[PDB]
This record gives C-alpha cells, structure tokens and sequence, in this order.
C-alpha cells in the first residue's frame, strides 16, 4: 500500500489522580474514523491487553477511567484519574485499508503512591525451537467464548523493537487477510473442534526469531484478549 508510519509520544510522566492524554499520529495526514484506532497496553512480562478499539469502543472489562477519541488530527487515549497500575507501555494501531500499523509505544510513568479503582483465555506454547530452513506451526488455544464469533490476529514482536501485524482469520468462514510483508511467509488456519487457531511459518530464517502473539478481535471493537506469546528461536 503506502509507507505509513504511526507515531506516539515516547514517554509521559503523570501522578495518581491526574488526567493524561496519549496521542496517535498518522504520517499520511489526519487520523480518521476509517483508521479504527486500537489501543493496547503492555504490562511487565509482556502481558498485552486491548483497551480501546474502533476509535472509541471499550474492550470488555476495561476500567471506566480509560476512553478513546479523535482529538484534532490524531487518535487519543485519555486516562481520567491515572493510577499506579497504569504505568505501562501503550501501543496504538491504525488500519490503513489492508493492514494494521503499530506505533512505537508510549511508556507511561506514574510517579508516587496513590489509590484508585480496583472468562476468555488464549493459550500459546512458551517457546518453539527451530533450525534455519525448517517450518514451525504455532498454536493458540481459545477458551471462554464462542470461537467463531471473533476474528484472530497474529502479531510479531522482535524484543526491543516494534510490533508488526501479520494477518487475520475469521473462524466462521476461514476468510483470511495477510499483511503483504508476510503473505507467503505465513498461513492462518483454524480447528473449530479444539477451538484452536494456528499459524505456520514456512522456511524460517534469523529474522523470524521473535515472539509471536495471537489476539482475539471483534470487528469495529478492540484486540482485547492476547495470548502470552511464543518465543520462536532459530538455531544460530
Ligand atoms: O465484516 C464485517 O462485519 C465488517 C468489516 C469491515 C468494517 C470494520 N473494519 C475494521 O474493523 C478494520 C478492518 C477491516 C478489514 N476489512 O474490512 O477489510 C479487515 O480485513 C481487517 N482485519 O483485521 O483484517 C480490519
């Protein structure tokens, strides 16, 4: 498609009880409702959870202090009354016609002590080891919801580096959509009996060494629930 780049504040510092606004900028112009801005939180030990999707739709269970909107020419995530548990990295994802593009993440620091305001599962193997040229098939067991009513996304993360969207599958149809970056490198499959989604990475290389996440998605909403990620390493 294009060479779109999504930009966020590198860092923000707040205190418990303050209102902080994280923004998400598009290098192609203004962020629009057609970019269906998603917001995803990364807590220590690489625990990802979706907060907002489709600009302003609230993922399930997300606290009332979080809200999403367009402010001027950017998407915005607003925390009205930050709490110490909100210290984390916040990623925004924008839809560019045929692919999701992640920003670089905002590291939110909450300084000082404070108070504040106090089922689905996706299971992924911890690691999978492979030598160059071989193939790995990655599993993502879904539990707690109707498997076919929700899309599945896969995301690649080279630690210390950004997030890359790989592709999506609709379990009710098998209809797929792949990032052109991975169109022949990866194939998404689903086993409705065992309610399990799979990804096969044919003919690996050294770049393919990264953690691979699966993430459930309800269209027009958020990439809410994320697997723990499978750290695929390549012998070298
Ligand atoms: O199916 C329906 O009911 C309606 C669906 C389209 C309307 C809402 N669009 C999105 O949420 C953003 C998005 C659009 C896609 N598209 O429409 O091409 C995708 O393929 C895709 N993805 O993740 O792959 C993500």
């Amino acid at each position: 498609g294009s060479q779109a780049v999504v930009t966020q504040e590198s860092a923000l510092t707040t205190s418990p009880g303050e209102t902080v606004t994280l923004t998400c900028r598009s290098s192609t112009g203004a962020v629009t409702t057609s970019n269906y801005a998603n917001w995803v939180q990364e807590k220590p030990d690489h625990l990802f959870t979706g907060l907002i999707g489709g600009t302003n739709n609230r993922a399930p269970g997300v606290p009332a202090r979080f809200s999403g909107s367009l402010i001027g020419d950017k998407a915005a995530l607003t925390i009205t009354g930050a709490q110490t548990e909100d210290e984390a990295i916040y990623f925004c994802a924008l839809w560019y016609s045929n692919r999701w593009v992640f920003g670089g993440g905002t590291k939110l620091t909450v300084l000082g002590g404070g108070g504040g305001s106090g089922q689905v599962q996706l299971q992924q193997p911890g690691a999978e080891l492979v030598k160059p040229g071989a193939s790995v098939k990655l599993s993502c067991k879904a539990s707690g919801y109707t498997f076919t009513s929700y899309w599945m996304h896969w995301v690649k993360q080279r630690p210390g580096r950004g997030l890359e969207w790989i592709g999506r599958i609709d379990p009710n149809s098998g209809g797929t959509k792949y990032n052109e970056k991975f169109k022949s490198k990866a194939t998404l499959t689903v086993d409705k009996p065992s309610s399990t989604a799979y990804m096969q990475l044919s003919s690996l290389t050294s770049e393919d060494s990264a953690v691979y996440y699966c993430a459930r998605y309800r269209v027009y909403y958020a990439m809410d629930y994320w697997g723990q990620g499978t750290s695929v390493t390549v012998s070298s």
